């Protein structure tokens, strides 16, 4: 029984994060096979940063300017390119500690963990989610770019989320690993606002079935809705719609405690209209909607 | 920028992590040089755990039966003994990815990682507290005792905890390495309620002094208190008592953010008489306990 905020087990990406220097800039990158992917902006002075033009930043840097450090040991960059927004820097030595990996570009709602790393060295590791506005939520201080986000499925480390920046909201924007932004936002110091942050439904759900599965059932209420009533109250309280598609995805959960969907979302509709009355849901004063119906399965059901 | 609930990075104890079998009961170790450390209910049926004898029970125990499992390799068990709460199974082979570690006792109010695993295989690594109660709020499935609990000083594996049981209110019960029992909890299945589950009030300050660092400012306030009177509203509100200690503890990050510490005590008397009327502080409605001054340095600082 618990319920928490749960990342992946880190050390499989541990064996990936190095140190990339380019002159004075040092941030994080991702040493998987032969090829260690960071962040372009490395090439870039602070200065550079407020227009930069990569493609010709990039016609000043040779191998030798690009500096790989795994652990205290140099690695040789025999060749560099530009994909995106990211650097790929070909380097003489496979990293022996390479898992099994995917690079999956992940929809906004679906969670992730994040390590965390300075200096190509691991501090911390949390769960994520992709918001619905293309931005997350992260702990990121200056020398955390090129820390990457990721799944785990048994031994298979899918990546999904490289850290570029900081908006001036203090949210972060960052690309998957083939170095495309999430939403709109590009590697330039400039004016870049977030839309709005709304409510990832179906994971608000998922928790609430996470809630009842672990003993915390005071908001479940005698009423049932639709999808389409539900749908203008999540309008109301800026919640994303819900769709057939998540109730599809919720029925395992539905199934396993005999609530069903429209059920939960009548009493979910409760919670938005009347709030928590200064009560908590798994240790929680507001709706949590950072577990997907994926977590909550695998969290309850204790996938490793 | 960002604050986040961070756990320690796992891989140093997820290569620490075995299955530990006795008859049918199977759960999880912790492998460091040549002992394997293990809860001793291992060697108890369901029926036992009403009321174990456990010097009883681990005569009709050889190595033999202690079956030890590293990834799919068995580990040839040379001797076993019980200290206090756990089993050390001594192996012929010392654990490779043994990290620099100590065992330590910690402190209510202090916080650390737990890896949460299930036959020896890491699911998820989340932040915990020792509870004033000696209880944490964990997540653990049947399977996940013998997880353990850490912190990490740069390359040094501090483990402070090991799961062995789940209370009939779904808090949770365990040892240090030692296997002393944290507070007054017993391995066997028999009534054990827990006291009143206080508030870190130290960890809370720490929290709001997170919260200005990352801009979250709302519930500063124009006023101050002394230690006394803080203390007469930290009673009502079932907070831990504040104490000089405890002030001297917060001192880096009054000075960093400028806010006395007895002011911000003012902010928190506030808040707690005052509630926090639907506003949030670094994306809680509650106010957070399970950050530690040190953690909030650390997170603020960017350690690794
Ligand atoms: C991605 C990232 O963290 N960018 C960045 C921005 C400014 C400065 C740096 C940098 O090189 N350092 C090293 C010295 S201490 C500040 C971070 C990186
Ligand atoms: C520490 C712990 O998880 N204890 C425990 C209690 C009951 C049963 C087991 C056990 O052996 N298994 C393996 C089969 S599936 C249930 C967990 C462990």
């Amino acid at each position: 029984s618990g319920f928490r905020k749960m990342a992946f087990p880190s050390g499989k990406v541990e064996g990936c994060m190095v140190q990339v220097t380019c002159g004075t800039t040092t941030l994080n990158g991702l040493w998987l096979d032969d090829v260690v992917y960071c962040p372009r902006h490395v090439i870039c002075t602070s200065e550079d940063m407020l227009n930069p033009n990569y493609e010709d930043l990039l016609i000043r840097k040779s191998n030798h300017n690009f500096l790989v450090q795994a652990g205290n040991v140099q690695l040789r960059v025999i060749g560099h390119s530009m994909q995106n927004c990211v650097l790929k820097l070909k380097v003489d030595t496979a990293n022996p500690k390479t898992p099994k990996y995917k690079f999956v570009r992940i929809q906004p709602g679906q969670t992730f963990s994040v390590l965390a790393c300075y200096n190509g060295s691991p501090s911390g590791v949390y769960q994520c989610a992709m918001r619905p506005n293309f931005t997350i939520k992260g702990s990121f201080l200056n020398g955390s770019c090129g820390s990457v986000g990721f799944n785990i499925d048994y031994d298979c480390v899918s990546f999904c989320y490289m850290h570029h920046m900081e908006l001036p909201t203090g949210v972060h924007a960052g690309t998957d690993l083939e170095g495309n932004f999430y939403g709109p936002f590009v590697d330039r110091q400039t004016a870049q606002a977030a839309g709005t942050d709304t409510t990832i439904t179906v994971n608000v759900l998922a928790w609430l079935y996470a809630a009842v599965i672990n003993g915390d059932r005071w908001f479940l209420n005698r009423f049932t809705t639709t999808l389409n009533d539900f749908n203008l109250v999540a309008m109301k309280y800026n919640y994303e719609p819900l769709t057939q598609d998540h109730v599809d995805i919720l029925g395992p959960l539905s199934a396993q405690t005999g609530i069903a969907v429209l059920d939960m979302c009548a009493s979910l509709k409760e919670l938005l209209q009347n709030g928590m009355n200064g009560r908590t849901i798994l240790g929680s004063a507001l709706l949590e909607d950072e577990f997907t119906p994926f977590d909550v399965v695998r969290q309850c059901s204790g996938v490793t």
